[PDB]
C-alpha cells in the first residue's frame, strides 16, 4: 500500500484504489494502475520534473529502502500478478530488487522529488508506475 499526498491530490495504484477514491475521482488509467483522487488537507510530496534513472524506492515487504537504477517509463508486458492477468502496463520503469503485491504504492524518489510508486512484482524485479509527465498534478 501507500500513495503520493501532492497539494490537494492523492495518487494510488489504481488496483487498490477504495470506494472514496472513486467517488472523488480526478483522474484514472488502467493501462498505467494509476487513480488519483481528491484530498482536504495539503500533502507533503513534491514530484520530480527530470529523466534521472537513479533513485531510492521504500519496499514494505522489507521495511527497507533501496538505492536502484530504473529503465525510462515504457510499453512492457507485465506476467500475471495476484491483482492483474499478464497484460501490457503503460509509462512503467524496471530495476532489479524486491517487490511483492503488498508493496505496490512505495514511493521511489530521486533527487527532484517522488518519481513514481511500485506497481510490478515478481522475477527479481520492481516496477514502477511513472508520474513525473503528469505535469497537472502540480497545480489547481
Ligand atoms: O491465483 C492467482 C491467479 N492470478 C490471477 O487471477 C491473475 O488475474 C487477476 C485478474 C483479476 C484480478 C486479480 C488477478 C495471478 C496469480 N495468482
Ligand atoms: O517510510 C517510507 C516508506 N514510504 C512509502 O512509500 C510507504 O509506502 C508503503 C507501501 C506499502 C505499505 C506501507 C508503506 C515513504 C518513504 N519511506
Ligand atoms: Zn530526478
Amino acid at each position: 500500500s501507500g500513495a503520493i499526498y501532492v497539494g490537494n491530490y492523492r495518487v494510488v495504484n489504481r488496483h487498490l484504489a477504495t470506494h472514496n477514491d472513486w467517488a472523488n475521482l480526478v483522474w484514472e488509467d488502467s493501462s498505467r494502475d494509476l487513480l488519483v483522487s481528491s484530498t482536504t488537507a495539503q500533502g507533503c510530496d513534491t514530484i520530480a520534473r527530470c529523466d534521472c534513472q537513479t533513485g531510492v524506492y521504500y519496499c514494505s515487504s522489507r521495511r527497507k529502502h533501496y538505492p536502484v537504477s530504473f529503465s525510462k517509463p515504457s510499453l512492457i508486458f507485465v506476467e500475471a500478478s495476484e491483482y492483474y492477468p499478464a497484460r501490457y502496463q503503460s509509462h512503467l520503469m524496471l530495476a532489479v530488487g524486491h517487490s511483492e503485491p503488498g508493496d505496490c504504492g512505495g514511493i521511489l524518489r530521486c533527487q527532484h522529488g517522488v518519481v513514481g510508486i511500485v506497481s510490478t512484482g515478481g522475477n527479481g524485479l520492481v516496477g514502477f508506475a511513472d508520474v513525473r509527465d503528469l505535469l497537472w498534478l502540480d497545480e489547481e
